[PDB]
């Protein structure tokens, strides 16, 4: 069987920089029409000028034919000058900004302390219609991890909302019921994102009979009532969720080590993962909406013009992709997987 | 300069593997502890006497001249296992207890039990005898989740395995919850249960926030800081049915930091420090003694220890490797400083 | 090593009668606690005097000690009364009725001619909880006899289970993945048994390099890639299937000759092959529920109280097993196998 | 009674075997055919000219005196038969064309061929003299379900090897499929079928339906009823390179009627009254003669023979039973009635 969709877009996605980044490019830019590009960088991208400079760092490394258009995003902290945002915005720069958790401690160049500090940035953005992505978690000491997102519902998104009521916001990948039925619940200035491995996996995946770092990532896999949770949301057609694989990849010795890092380099593979939950749910009228209609239609942009087919071919996913000094694993890897694209 | 002398610990759970594995960490154990409950899960499960013989045989060749240590050992149960084979050995001081390991549990537990039912010729034979059973309290089922894997063995499997067999020895080993806390402290004296330091000092989030740490990763898992809590209490009350069991449990570094990662933490060279920083954060020092050297020798009826261990207040900080012959073993709270350390 | 499994049944087995019945009885009532006793005799069972007769003539053969419980089963036919079936269940001598393919030339008291013409006896058993035993194909001449299985579950039993919808339904002895599949993702009232045969073997081991009457058997063995599916069902766990032999002997001198009839002889070789067919797929796990819950669950009958312990000693399957004037060939005969009973 | 009469049969594929059966079997072969092709896989194969000659004399000592009976021997193809025994052979006479068996593909085939590379420089030889190659078509791979061997044939090596030897005259004997009968049919000059009467008759459900058949049972399997109905349309077309070749194969009963019957139909006896049902039902009966006795020989270059067999539509038996010396044959269609035979 042949599943044929709209080009579709990945409205989440980490492409790193340098070495890594001419690795990582070509498994979203042959695939994807558009991604929305994180802007978390080791010096974060908060200017015009290196938003700029990094998006033909991403078109350089794009193999040639690939019809591939990075939009960048904005990384919200306290010392960015809303007039900043402002022109990148007007001038097709940036497509967005992105709200991480705030922590009254970090950098003022790097993160931002409360929503309160930047409430002139966010205000901005309402009104030029910017749109707000968020990472939807507190990130207090005394917050068990598995509840993090569900604080943030309560203590930072519904204030946040209910002050900005015109502000455009994407709760990204979002991994509990608690989000899944606020952003279903919510109104058309509300949207989300929902990876592949927040929809195929739980936390017993990642910790029952071993432990497993390349399925550790932000926010961390929580309870099968919770993914069983995002998979109704998508089975059921909802139009304010999509696709946002928030492929993260760290090489092979920060993964594999003592303290590993978050991320999972799902690129390479996300696409027929997509699909195999869909088909799983007896949803697959619903898939390409979720990849390739939804996101445009919340955004205000045209969908893709060319297709992508996926056929149920059994293929392989690799169990490595070489970087020059160390190497990235994907997501899936060695695994057989049942949909692949044509 | 503050110094800590109690009478000589055991260490009532314990795992030393075999091999060169065995000839390294055994040391950390003998060195510091009067007796050790061995567990029987080896590539080839201790099912048999003339297997605990000789695993007990290559456990004493490593341990260094001068060390005051006795091997206990311990019968892996299975269902096919025979009530002779656990009785005999227990008879010729081979086995002082047998531990049940649900099939899947944990590490080498494919041979495990899959019924109370298959085995309840044995369970009845060591309730007669007065052989103490060891508990590896969690159901394997796939659709439980793992941090409520304990919870449900106490009402399905732990509860009414008592109410059958009133009189059996139970410790329920590692336990990491305030649901199993409260069963045990509520329990009657034929209960009893081990912690480990691992549960004392740390909850999930140490585990899982700002990376995720293999090293931290035993089964039954970290659970949360209110679990972690209950078991702090608990230990600090001076209840005298918890007592030492480190859980010890180690795997080489290529085993823990890799895509699949065992479970397990080899506390054994820092166990004995880090009870007694909990303990002294519980303002409950005065407890400490009994937990690691009475209240385990008192419900298994063996004699206290006779000789002596000083731990001091002063810094020392856990090695950031072992060696071994192949590659690396990495300790508990490696490279880390510690509070409380163990005079030589 | 050895494997010990709670007392199993078999829900699906031929007994015969006369002296084939003193003969082969003995291999099913040392090992499993209860079967299912097929009802196709010369005259078939389809009167409680009948069934309460023949599971006297069986009880009769059983060796001392054994501990075995026929359940009887009621042959359904056109002409079959639906109170005769109706007070054989309710007095606990008739445990379920069997299906047997239907004809328009079956002579009425011998079979069915349709669904339609039984519906007020099945339409019976739905209200009193009386389980269908179905051998699910259609024997139409103008059906390929490797299609009537496929054929059947469009033709009758999706039909049939869709007006009864409160009818619990076994699709005995399974052959395809068309079959596995429809039971896999039907609902709680719909259960299948599956033969050793069916999982060691396709249609490639009866044909290729000689022909092997002794593996002929109805359903026909089919490709590969059904048995393969079958194979994977038993290996998922799969709560709704379980052991039934369909164990069918015949005399050799049926069996090797111009017209062979139909049917393997496994009881006694059954139990050991099945546990093979679970270690082959790391599946082993799985094998007491296959062997000893599934079906009593299904059924509604409580668990065996003892034990039956299989060990890893190769034994060799007797060459046959003499009757009075001729002998039986078992299923595998002269082979050495991996399991046997202790 | 309709009265056939036709030029004197060919038969283009029979196993006439070795010993008592060969004294048996060849009469029915011998009174009907003109000429045979005499396939090679006996115990010993047929790979020299001198076993050639050897059995080609008993088979002459078996024909009945006053039968026109010529039989035509052929070379069974090994990976290490030299192109000069085949080459002298078809210089002698002894030689009219070398038969491929893929090895362990049917009877007495552990010898065949394991590569059409291996033979390369024979089949080079074969398509410069002008010997015609007979082939089995079918891979033998275990994983390849049996009912899919022949087509699978038509992709993997026979398409390659005739695009590779293009003036090399090849038969696709036994030809089962609907895949084959198109092949053949859309192929060149330089290809041809042989069709048995089994394969016309029947289909798989006649071998499995309501009993197990083992005098049905012959390689390649009789297929699904489509592929039945190919094979009629085909010779009902009146196609001139598809000809008779009964691949008569017998075995005594004791080697079908048992746990591992052999592959192979008896059908010498009854074949050509059988052909002549199937074309009566065909309402081809105009094409009846060219099938029997002039394709054949158009396609091998050898003349039509001269004399002449009739078939009347009175009904006759076919034995139940035919005499061996320690042993029964059971013939094609044993104990049925057919619409024709051949008249004495
Ligand atoms: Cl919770
Ligand atoms: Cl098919
Ligand atoms: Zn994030
Ligand atoms: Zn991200
Ligand atoms: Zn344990
Ligand atoms: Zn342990
Ligand atoms: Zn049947
Ligand atoms: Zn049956
Ligand atoms: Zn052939
Ligand atoms: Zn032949």
């Amino acid at each position: 069987q042949v599943l044929k969709i709209r080009r579709p877009d990945d409205w989440h996605v980490h492409l790193r920089d340098g070495d890594m980044l001419k690795t990582v490019v070509p498994y979203t830019s042959e695939i994807y029409g558009r991604a929305i590009v994180m802007p978390n960088l080791a010096s974060p991208i908060t200017t015009v000028d290196a938003a700029i400079a990094y998006r033909q760092r991403i078109l350089d490394a794009v193999p040639a034919g690939h019809d591939f258009t990075p939009l960048m995003t904005c990384y919200l902290t306290d010392s960015l000058d809303a007039d900043e945002l402002e022109r990148g915005f007007h001038e097709g720069v940036f497509t967005a900004a992105k709200l991480y958790p705030a922590n009254a401690t970090t950098n003022s160049s790097h993160g931002v302390t409360s929503v309160d500090a930047i409430m002139p940035v966010l205000e901005r953005m309402e009104k030029l219609g910017i749109p707000l992505l968020v990472h939807g978690e507190v990130t207090h000491a005394d917050v068990d991890i598995f509840d993090r997102e569900a604080r943030f519902i309560d203590t930072v998104m519904e204030p946040l909302r209910q002050r900005l009521t015109a502000l455009k916001v994407v709760f990204e990948h979002i991994t509990t019921k608690d989000a899944a039925q606020y952003v279903r619940d919510g109104n058309d200035y509300l949207a989300a994102t929902i990876t592949p491995q927040h929809l195929m996996f739980n936390r017993n995946d990642m910790l029952v009979g071993g432990i497993r770092p390349h399925l550790y990532c932000l926010p961390i896999l929580k309870r099968n009532i919770h993914q069983q949770a995002l998979r109704e949301l998508v089975a059921s057609g909802f139009t304010r969720a999509f696709l946002g694989t928030d492929s993260a990849p760290h090489s092979r010795h920060r993964k594999e080590t003592s303290c590993g890092c978050a991320g999972c380099f799902n690129a390479p593979s996300a696409l027929g993962s997509y699909a195999a939950v869909f088909e799983e749910m007896n949803a697959l009228a619903h898939f390409e909406a979720f990849c390739s209609l939804n996101g445009p239609q919340f955004y205000g942009l045209p969908m893709n013009t060319g297709w992508v087919e996926l056929v149920r071919d059994e293929q392989q996913i690799p169990g490595n992709i070489a970087l020059a000094d160390d190497s990235l694993v994907p997501f899936l890897a060695g695994e057989t997987v049942r949909w692949s694209v044509k």
